[PDB]
């Protein structure tokens, strides 16, 4: 092995700063396009995570943003992945110019939850499913990326309920609780991704304070209805947060209301 040699790099556009490194368009030997995430110095537990990205690079799915390689003889570590030229998914909901069909946010949600299907079937979880954490491809295709990768960062922030960077917003009662993290958590992160994708990329409880949105789960209520979602789409969101983590579907029965909701919507 999974090692790329960073010689046969080359470096064409900087796309900025995303969570964790500089991410850089380039090619792979003169012809494919990639890119390249320079994992920022001192954030992540290295041999943890290179040993993770290598088991990593045997998963394969038309939803999950392609592993290539890595490049760890060197500091900062490079991944190596599919270029996904529309970039963050955060971002392309806020651009209000899209127009969305609502067809085309249940497609967004549908690529989602097959890639999830697909990373559950292989016995992942994701640990921190949210829109910032996909990708838009030039054709418009959403993926997920950054699966796992939680799991091994060093700034303690972003590692557990109390700090300022957990995602709150996506966690379930029993994470806010008790951390108890499983598959019924990523569920209720991907309800949460629907209803980011249904509202445009507004902020989950976006007039709340982590804190706020914390207690507001712990009283039992939840987000309501997002203006572009129809009452089945609501449905299927709102099953995802279900307090009873038991009573939460499946990513394979998620993926069965969806497609049931296209044919008869839209
Ligand atoms: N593939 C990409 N293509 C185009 C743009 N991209 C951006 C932009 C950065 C600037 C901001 C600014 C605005 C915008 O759109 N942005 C997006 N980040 C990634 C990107 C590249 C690699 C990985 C990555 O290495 N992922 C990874 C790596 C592993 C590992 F191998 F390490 F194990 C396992 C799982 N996933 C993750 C990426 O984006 C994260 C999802 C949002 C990519
Ligand atoms: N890593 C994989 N593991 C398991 C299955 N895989 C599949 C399946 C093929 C059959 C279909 C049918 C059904 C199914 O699930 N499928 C998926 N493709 C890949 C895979 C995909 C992309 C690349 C890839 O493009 N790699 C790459 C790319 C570059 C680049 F040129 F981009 F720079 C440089 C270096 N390496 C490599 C792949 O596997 C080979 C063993 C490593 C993989």
């Amino acid at each position: 092995s999974w090692e790329i040699d960073p010689k046969d790099l080359t470096f064409l556009k900087e796309l900025g700063t995303g969570q964790f490194g500089v991410v850089k368009y380039g090619k792979w030997r003169g012809q494919y396009d990639v890119a390249i995430k320079m994992i920022k110095e001192g954030s992540m537990s290295e041999d943890e995570f290179i040993e993770e990205a290598k088991v990593m690079m045997n998963l394969s799915h038309e939803k999950l943003v392609q592993l290539y390689g890595v490049c760890t003889k060197q500091r900062p570590i490079f991944i190596i992945t599919e270029y996904m030229a529309n970039g963050c998914l955060l971002n392309y909901l806020r651009e209000m110019r899209h127009r969305f069909q609502t067809q085309q946010l249940l497609e967004m949600c549908k690529d989602v939850c097959e890639a999830m299907e697909y990373l559950e079937s292989k016995q992942f979880l994701h640990r921190d499913l949210a829109a910032r954490n996909c990708l838009v491809n030039d054709q418009g295709v959403v993926k997920v990326s950054d699966f796992g990768l939680s799991r091994y960062v060093l700034d303690d922030e972003y590692t557990s309920s109390v700090g300022s960077k957990f995602p709150v917003r996506w966690s379930p009662p029993e994470v806010l609780m008790y951390s108890k993290f499983s598959s019924k958590s990523d569920i209720w992160a991907f309800g949460v991704l629907m209803w980011e994708i249904y509202s445009l990329g507004k902020m989950p409880y976006e007039r709340f304070t982590n804190s706020e949105t914390a207690e507001h789960i712990a009283q039992g209520l939840r987000l309501y209805r997002p203006h572009l979602a129809s009452e089945k789409v609501y449905t299927i969101m709102y099953s995802c947060w279900h307090e009873k983590a038991d009573e939460r579907p499946t990513f394979k029965i998620l993926l069965s209301n969806i497609l049931d909701v296209m044919d008869e919507e839209s």
